[PDB]
């Protein structure tokens, strides 16, 4: 009943035609996975804010345990499950609808919680704090998050982020937050520029051309499309100042 309700409609439509809905690459997903040493055929893994599950399918192909993708948008989960079905993976890979502020898991159920380009929806620290209970002792969190690369920056890019997601922070500050939340910062690495360009903005042009033909003349859709363009423009102009960082973190008692 709001522009926002109609908005979610567009977002889903727009991004449904992309293999990923945020910066990343199969190489990056597997690099993060390479730091996790606890997994077996009996492991239970969840991917939070999984989108259509592009990264989840990569993960699933390189682990033997069960993987559950969770996302707020049923349209994304329908695609997730369609793709798992195509790959014959449904014995191990399942997509479910849910909200990351209200996860359905039992305490200490999971060996691994994955989340790429999604924790910002509840906030980095909040996710670190609230998701901890769902992990087995010695289990892992592996999340990619928006980062500043410097302490000072141009007003334009600062203002953009203060409006979009003011919890963006520098990497040393973020590593400190991992530690403070009771996790050992086992690995922390910055995503390459190609995760943003080749693997996200570039496929986004094809998706945008499909979206615009479908929603031609719709005011809200054209606005939404303009915002997407701005996002890419800002990245090309300010990429020296920000990016994504992958944090792989082990839940340990010694840190709380
Ligand atoms: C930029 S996308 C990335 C999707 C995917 N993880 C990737 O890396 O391609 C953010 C995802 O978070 C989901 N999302 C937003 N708020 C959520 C919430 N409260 N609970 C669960 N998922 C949420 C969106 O629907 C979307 O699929």
């Amino acid at each position: 009943k709001t522009i926002h309700d109609f908005e979610l409609n567009l977002i889903c439509d727009f991004f449904s035609n992309m293999e990923r809905q945020g910066p990343g690459s199969p190489e990056v997903t597997l690099k993060a996975l390479s730091f996790i040493d606890n997994l077996t055929e009996k492991s239970l893994i969840a991917d939070i804010g999984c989108g259509t599950g592009g990264q989840t399918m990569v993960l699933a192909g390189h682990v033997t345990g069960q993987v559950t993708g969770l996302d707020f948008l049923s349209g994304f989960i329908d695609i997730f499950n369609r793709n798992a079905r195509q790959s014959g993976l449904q014995n191990r890979v399942t997509g479910i609808v849910g909200s990351m502020d209200d996860l359905p898991f039992r305490n200490e159920e999971l060996d691994l919680i994955w989340s790429e380009g999604a924790i910002y929806n509840i906030g980095f620290e909040r996710g670190l704090n609230e998701w901890r209970k769902y992990l087995k002792k010695g289990g892992y969190l592996a999340v990619s998050e928006c980062s500043w690369f410097t302490d000072e920056r141009p007003a334009e890019i600062n203002d953009f982020w203060m409006d979009a997601y003011p919890e963006i922070d520098t990497i040393p500050n973020q590593v400190a937050k991992i530690h403070k939340a009771g996790y050992l910062p086992v690995a922390t690495f910055i995503l390459p520029e190609n995760c943003w360009t080749d693997h996200y903005f570039t496929p986004k042009v094809a998706a945008q051309k499909i979206f615009l033909t479908k929603y031609a003349g719709n005011k809200i859709a054209e606005e939404f499309s303009m915002l997407q363009s701005i996002e890419e423009e800002l990245y090309h102009k300010y990429k020296e100042y920000y990016g994504y960082t992958f944090f792989i973190a082990k839940k340990i008692r010694l840190l709380e």
